[PDB]
Formats: C-alpha cells, structure tokens, sequence
C-alpha cells in the first residue's frame, strides 16, 4: 500500500494545478468493480481532469495487481 501511495504521489506532483492534481488522487482511489476506462467515463469536469484521473488510476491499478501477484520485495 505504501508503494502505491509513493508512485501516485510521484505522478500527482506532475500536476501543478489544483483540479488535475485532485483528479489524480480521485482516480487512484480503489474501485474494485470497474476498470480505469469505465471509471473515467464519469469524469465531467474537463479534459485536464480526464487525463489525470485516467493516468493515476492506471498507475494505481497496475500496482494493486503487482501487489497481489508478487507483493513486497523482501530482505532489503
């Protein structure tokens, strides 16, 4: 879970404007019922929100899957 937050914050730092940064955080929140492309269809507050929501959703969902299939690197 900490790895997810780190990678999401890394992307969110690239959105210097308030609305896309918040849309990044929104897209990175868990939705175990839908894909990123299904979820971003509901974003209606403009193209910068669409882009950031989708990008951070994509990053977060990829890390969720990696955490499930491989998980934490141990022994460091």
């Amino acid at each position: 879970l900490q790895l997810l937050h780190q990678k999401v914050e890394e992307q969110a730092a690239k959105y210097k404007h308030r609305v896309p940064k918040k849309c990044c955080y929104d897209g990175a929140r868990e939705n175990k019922y839908e894909t990123c492309e299904q979820r971003v269809a509901r974003v209606t507050i403009g193209p910068h929100c669409i882009r950031a929501f989708n990008e951070c959703c994509t990053i977060a969902d990829k890390i969720r899957k990696e955490s499930h299939h491989k998980g934490m690197l141990l022994g460091r």
